[PDB]
C-alpha cells in the first residue's frame, strides 16, 4: 500500500472552491495518471464538527468498487489539510449536459437510469449512507457512463448550481419533508424525479415558490407533457408513490419494459 504526499502530484486548474477547501484537476507526477484532488481544510471540518463523519465517509468510499460510483483512490493529510485522491470524470456533470441539450431522448435517459439503478443496488447491498442524488451529483466518465459523486453528508459541494435557490427540494420525497423516518426506498423516488427531469427538462414538482413545491410533493401532484411516452409514464408513475412501500424494487426498474427496450446498456 502506497503512502501518498502532495509532492507526488502535479496540481492543475481548480475544478471547484468553497468554504471547506478546493478541488483540482491533477496528475500523478511519475505515471501521469490524470485524477482529481480534493483538498479540505482541517480547521473548517473541525469548526463544523464533521471531521469524524468525513473520515468515516472516506473510509467507506475507499473500499467501494463500482463502475458507476466515483472511485476514491486514496487519501493523505498534512498539518492543516486532508487530501482525497479521486477519479477524474472527463465529460462533466449530467447537470451541465441537461443544460446543453435541454432534454434527453429515451435512449440516453433509459441508459442513465439503468446505470444509476445499478449503482444504487450496489449502495444498498453495502448499506452506503448517501444524500439525495441530483443531476449535479452525476458525473460522466470517458464512455459517457454515469458516475455518482459528492454523495457524503459530511461536507456540501461548493457548486454554483445557479437555479433558483438550493435546488435540492425538487428531489426530496414526501416522507423526508414530512419528517417521517425514511429508508432505502427514497432512492426509488429520486430515480422517478430524475427520469422525469431527463425526459422533460425540469423536475415534476417544480414551482415558482418553494411553498408550492412542498404542497405538490406532499400531494404527488404533477403532470406529464404530451410527448412523454406510455412506457416512460408507467415507470415514473410507479416510482413517484407517496407511500414508499408502494415503490418498486430496483430490480423491477432494471427489468421494466421501457428500460429494457431503450437502454443501450443491458
Ligand atoms: O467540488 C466538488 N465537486 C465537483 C467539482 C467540479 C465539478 N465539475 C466538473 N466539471 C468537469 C469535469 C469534472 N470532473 C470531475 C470532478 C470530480 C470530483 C472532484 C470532487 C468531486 C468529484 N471528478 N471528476 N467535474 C463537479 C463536481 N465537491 C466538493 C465537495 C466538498 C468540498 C469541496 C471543496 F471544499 F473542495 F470545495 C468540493
Ligand atoms: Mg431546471
Amino acid at each position: 500500500k502506497r503512502q501518498w504526499a502532495l509532492e507526488d502530484f502535479e496540481i492543475g486548474r481548480p475544478l471547484g472552491k468553497g468554504k471547506f477547501g478546493n478541488v483540482y484537476l491533477a496528475r500523478e507526477k511519475q505515471s501521469k495518471f490524470i485524477l482529481a484532488l480534493k483538498v479540505l481544510f482541517k480547521a473548517q471540518l473541525e469548526k463544523a464538527g464533521v471531521e469524524h463523519q468525513l473520515r468515516r465517509e472516506v473510509e467507506i468510499q475507499s473500499h467501494l468498487r463500482h463502475p458507476n460510483i466515483l472511485r476514491l483512490y486514496g487519501y493523505f493529510h498534512d498539518a492543516t489539510r486532508v487530501y482525497l485522491i479521486l477519479e477524474y470524470a472527463p465529460l462533466g456533470t449530467v447537470y451541465r449536459e441537461l443544460q446543453k441539450l435541454s432534454k434527453f431522448d429515451e435512449q440516453r435517459t433509459a441508459t442513465y437510469i439503468t446505470e444509476l439503478a445499478n449503482a444504487l443496488s450496489y449502495c444498498h447491498s453495502k448499506r452506503v449512507i448517501h444524500r439525495d442524488i441530483k443531476p449535479e451529483n452525476l458525473l460522466l466518465g470517458s464512455a459517457g457512463e454515469l458516475k455518482i459523486a459528492d454523495f457524503g453528508w459530511s461536507v456540501h459541494a461548493p457548486s454554483s448550481r445557479r437555479d433558483t435557490l438550493c435546488g435540492t427540494l425538487d428531489y426530496l420525497p414526501p416522507e423526508m419533508i414530512e419528517g417521517r423516518m425514511h429508508d432505502e426506498k427514497v432512492d426509488l423516488w429520486s430515480l422517478g424525479v430524475l427520469c422525469y427531469e431527463f425526459l422533460v427538462g425540469k423536475p415534476p414538482f417544480e414551482a415558482n415558490t418553494y411553498q408550492e413545491t412542498y404542497k405538490r410533493i406532499s400531494r404527488v401532484e404533477f403532470t406529464f407533457p404530451d410527448f412523454v411516452t406510455e412506457g416512460a409514464r408507467d415507470l415514473i408513475s410507479r416510482l413517484l408513490k407517496h407511500n414508499p412501500s408502494q415503490r418498486p424494487m430496483l430490480r423491477e426498474v432494471l427489468e421494466h419494459p421501457w428500460i429494457t427496450a431503450n437502454s443501450s446498456k443491458p
